[PDB]
């Protein structure tokens, strides 16, 4: 016979509870900004305005008890924890000696970060990405990347998700030595040094927060005391649409690889996959881990750094040292985990690892088999050909002849199939490589008729420097135009050449291009037939499947062409 309580649903966080703590107004270390609980902290308060109060509460989830405590006046704090994420039927009731009296049920909501509070996401996709039929036991992956959110204003709603088995999330940074990221300009920098604030050396850290968990997504109804908003939201009711499709953090990337080449301390490896293990229990969407160190033995953005004899034997132990943490994974949660990496395939990169020993530890390895050629310097080539380009010299395509100076070549060509290849031989077997797609050109300024040694193929010229073009027609740093871009301003509908520019294709390389002879602007890129003749290429060799970077560049044409090529090879 008290009064049943009302609640009051603005004091209580909106009815909006969570497993994992966010600041959403601030930009501070990660240890300051991201905590997660085993049990969620609840707080609901209720009001009994008129007649009495009773003495005690008792606080039902759909017809539950899971909690109790005292009521001593006409409103009413109940604070206690709960461990289970989900959407639930709030009733509590207050109790004196005569009886009980309880409210009437309210959806209350526990955010977890498997997104076990979300409804499937609102796909907002471009219906040139047509629908396939494939086997689902070939791989099809895509890079999504955290700023694409910015200038290309591309989101995780905006992705042709039926098309895809993996989307690796591009990219998680390492707190430690990162001059490299210096090096990029811009605020990038700046950032991580705020993310590793209070953070251990080697630890992973959310390189933008913003990004990741702060930003209000319209799309996906997000609101003010919603707990988790950003990419990282998203892709939780990505995984509630698509439950087998496998989302992985891809660690490192280019410019973020500055740490790992102090893996060869089994201290720092050691705080890193400890670091990981955390992570994938505090951001549970996530399927495994991708690390991209670019490269074991250097060669890569860090001038000075890679060691050519220890840094294999350490890759291969950090991935044995992460297989044995997914494991535990495992056996924690009863999901399987995914290990992968993104390698180089120069003969260079591959000659300092032994795969072969690697491979053992990893369900894949994502063969970058694109950047062979450009805008760093001015020699024109195929940068993601799949054979050896007509421009190339006698003896260049296996390395066994002599360059124009008279030197000899220090290995084959960088080319697709010779990186390939170079795998297949060490003993990494054709099931777990996966071929990559370039979903963008990189390109040269300069290239005009009168550098040609044959006049037929620009391939043959030599540049005066990176291509240059505004963000509008794809360019978002020199040297680099999104597919897209190139297929609105540089080929147009008939795909024979717009704005000056013209189309062709290397047979022999199965590589295409455009070149406008005037500006000597030249583009090495994939396209609809080049990409055929890489699914015909998986296909024989009985490869994994493909993979392209990055699908904010696309606009359905690759992909397509992908899915195209895996089933009609041979
Ligand atoms: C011939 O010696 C050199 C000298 C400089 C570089 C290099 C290779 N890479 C990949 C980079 C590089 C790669 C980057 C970057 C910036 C970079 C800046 C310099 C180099 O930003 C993103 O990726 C190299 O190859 C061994
Ligand atoms: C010592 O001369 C240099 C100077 C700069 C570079 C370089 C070689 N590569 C492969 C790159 C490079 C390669 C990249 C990249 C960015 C890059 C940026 C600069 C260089 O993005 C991913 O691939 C180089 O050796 C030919």
């Amino acid at each position: 016979a008290p009064t049943a309580p009302s609640i009051d649903m603005y004091g209580s966080n909106n009815l909006q509870f969570s497993k994992i703590e966010l600041a959403m107004e601030t930009t501070s270390g990660y240890n300051d900004m991201v905590k997660y609980h085993e049990l969620a902290k609840i707080k609901v308060k209720f009001n009994q305005w008129s007649g009495t109060s009773g003495d005690t509460y008792n606080v039902y989830f759909d017809g539950v008890k899971v909690a109790t405590g005292a009521i001593t006046g006409s409103q009413t704090t109940a604070s206690f924890e709960y461990g289970q994420g989900g959407l639930y039927q709030m009733e509590i009731e207050a109790c004196d000696a005569t009886g009980c009296s309880k409210s009437a049920p309210v959806e209350i909501t526990i955010a977890d970060t498997d997104g076990s509070h979300l409804k499937p996401l609102t796909m907002n996709v471009d219906p040139n990405n047509k629908s396939y039929n494939t086997d689902p036991s070939i791989v099809m992956g895509t890079y999504f990347v955290e700023w694409g959110i910015y200038g290309r204003d591309y989101t995780v709603d905006n992705m042709p998700v039926d098309n895809l088995t993996h989307i690796l999330y591009g990219f998680i940074p390492i707190c430690g030595p990162n001059e490299s990221v210096k090096s990029v300009g811009g605020n990038s920098f700046n950032a991580l040094q705020t993310a590793c604030r209070g953070v251990n050396d080697y630890e992973v850290v959310i390189h933008d927060p913003w990004a990741a968990y702060q930003k209000s997504f319209p799309q996906a109804g997000h609101e003010y005391s919603t707990p988790i908003k950003g990419n990282y939201a998203m892709l939780m009711a990505l995984k509630q649409r698509n439950p087998d499709l496998k989302i992985i953090p891809s660690i490192g990337g280019g410019t973020l690889s500055d740490p790992f080449y102090d893996f060869v301390d089994k201290k720092n490896r050691d705080t890193f996959v400890a670091s990981v293990k955390k992570f994938l229990k505090t951001w549970k969407f996530y399927d495994g881990v991708d690390i991209d160190w670019e490269f074991p033995g250097g060669g890569g953005a860090a001038a000075d750094k890679g060691d050519p004899v220890n840094d294999g034997p350490a890759y291969i132990a950090l991935m044995r040292e992460l297989r044995v943490m997914l494991d535990e994974l495992e056996a924690e949660t009863g999901r399987t985990y995914e290990l992968t990496s993104a390698i180089g395939v120069g003969y260079d990169k591959i000659e300092d690892v032994d795969y072969a020993d690697a491979v053992q530890y990893m369900d894949y390895i994502f063969a970058m088999t694109y950047d062979f050629y450009g805008g760093w310097n001015n020699v024109p080539g195929h940068q993601t050909a799949l054979y050896c380009g007509s421009f190339m010299r006698p003896g260049q395509c296996d390395g066994g002849g002599v360059d124009e100076n008279g030197e000899p070549y220090k290995g084959p060509a960088y080319t697709a199939d010779n990186g390939i290849q170079l795998l297949l031989a060490q003993g990494v077997p054709a099931n777990k490589l996966v071929l990559g797609t370039a979903m963008y050109g990189r390109g040269w300024e300069g290239v005009t008729p009168d550098t040609l040694t044959d006049p037929n193929d620009p391939m043959t010229g030599t540049a005066t420097g990176k291509l240059k073009g505004s963000t509008a027609q794809g360019v978002w740093e020199d040297g680099v135009i999104d597919y897209k871009g190139i297929k609105s301003f540089m080929l147009g509908a008939n795909n024979t050449g717009i704005n000056g520019f013209e189309y062709g294709y290397d047979a022999q390389a199965e590589a295409p291009w455009v070149w406008n002879r005037s500006t000597g602007e030249l583009i090495t890129f994939d396209d609809h037939r080049s990409v055929l003749a890489k699914g015909n290429y998986a296909k024989s060799l009985g490869l994994a499947g493909l993979f392209s970077w990055e699908i904010d560049a696309d606009n359905g044409d690759i992909l397509n062409a992908m899915h195209e090529g895996m089933a009609g090879g041979v």
